[PDB]
Order: structure tokens, then sequence, then C-alpha cells
């Protein structure tokens, strides 16, 4: 199957929408991190390949993605720096894992209907 760019943005944007809706655990990754200005200057030692939910919107919106998993594949990828990066007890921590839950939730019935 080949997917066009109009195709992949009407099925996958409602599931970016409902990680950006959810409060408070969306908001550390609304935006791409600033290790100075968050004061984790370690951050790229650390997070080779940064991602973020407005990345993410970019790229959607400007046809980066060729196939589904690819936007999977980027939603992972913020998830997993974020389990990378932060200590299990941490604010952050946490909100990655209930994002994880949540996004789950709402791609296994989208890429059903893909
Ligand atoms: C995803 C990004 C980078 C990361 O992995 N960890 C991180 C560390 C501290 C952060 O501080 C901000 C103020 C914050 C904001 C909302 C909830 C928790 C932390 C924010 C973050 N968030």
């Amino acid at each position: 199957k080949i997917f066009k760019p109009e195709e992949l943005r009407q099925a996958l944007m409602p599931t970016l929408e409902a990680l950006y809706r959810q409060d408070p655990e969306s908001l550390p990754f609304r935006q791409p991190v600033d290790p100075q200005l968050l004061g984790i200057p370690d951050y790229f030692d650390i997070v080779k390949n940064p991602m973020d939910l407005s990345t993410i919107k970019r790229k959607l919106d400007t046809g980066q993605y060729q196939e589904p998993w690819q936007y999977v594949d980027d939603v992972w990828l913020m998830f997993n720096n974020a389990w990378l990066y932060n200590r299990k007890t941490s604010r952050v921590y946490k909100f990655c894992s209930k994002l994880a839950e949540v996004f789950e939730q709402e791609i296994d019935p989208v890429m059903q209907s893909l």
C-alpha cells in the first residue's frame, strides 16, 4: 500500500492531538527540549536524537512520513528518550508512561482502519 500525505495526516493527526490534550502529562513533551533553559545541560550527551510533539506535528503537516510506522517510530523515539534520560521517580518519566498508555490505545484502531 502507498499512503498519500493527506491520508496519513487525516488518520494520524487525531492520535497526536490526543497526546497534546493530556494534562498534566503532555506539557514537557509539547516543544523541543532546550537543555539550557531547563537546567539540564547534559541532555544532548545522553539523548542523541531528540524528538517532541511539535516536531512530529510539523513532519505530519509537511509530508515527511511515507508510512504509518515512521510516525509511530517518532512517537516512540520521544518516549524512549524520556525513559532513558529521566529517573523512574521523576515527573517526566511517569508522564511519559502515561502518554505511552494513551498512544497505544489511540493508535490501534487507527492502524486497523489503515
Ligand atoms: C522531555 C523534556 C526533557 C526531559 O527528558 N526531561 C525534562 C527534565 C526537566 C524538565 O523540566 C520541566 C520544567 C518540566 C515541565 C513539566 C513537567 C516536568 C518537568 C523537562 C523535561 N522534559
